[PDB]
């Protein structure tokens, strides 16, 4: 399928983030975010471990599970943000973080962050000298924003 950046992608720490958007998609089960009939796209954060991953025992290229991944969409200009939970999931071309998403001010200029928050207690890391990493997670959440993203409708 065809997929749409939303910038360029950004290296943070041990993660390399991608933003892409496309049509909106069914998911199976349903009912986390949007209908497909109900959004205006689908909208995701790809994001795999870079050479620094290693200190904390990921392969580059990686998938990293256990995220808690948050969009936050904001018209430029405006008082209200949209804050959207990104769920892991598998499509065609594998792993990702996403939703159905829609933009609620309608075509126009807007800024998009995605938070991006450490496993905490659901992934833990061996720490001992034997078995273990010396590397440790982030304690404040990454966010990777890109500013003036251009909703201008289906692009498909």
């Amino acid at each position: 399928f065809d997929e749409f950046p939303i910038g360029d992608e950004q290296d943070a720490g041990i993660l390399t983030v991608a933003g892409v958007y496309f049509q909106p998609v069914d998911m199976e089960p349903a009912g986390n975010s949007l209908s497909k009939n109900e959004a205006d796209c689908h909208m995701e954060a790809d994001i795999s471990a870079n050479e620094k991953g290693a200190t904390l025992g990921y392969g580059a290229g990686d998938f990293v599970p256990y995220l808690h991944v948050k969009a936050y969409i904001q018209k430029v200009g405006s008082s209200k943000v949209q804050e959207v939970a990104f769920m892991p999931m598998n499509a065609s071309d594998g792993p990702h973080y996403g939703a159905n998403v829609k933009f609620e001010e309608g075509l126009g200029k807007y800024n998009i962050k995605f938070e991006i928050k450490a496993p905490g207690n659901d992934y833990l890391l061996h720490v001992d000298k034997e078995t273990g990493v010396t590397g440790r997670f982030w304690t404040e959440p990454i966010v990777v924003e890109w500013k003036d993203f251009e909703w201008t409708g289906p692009q498909w």
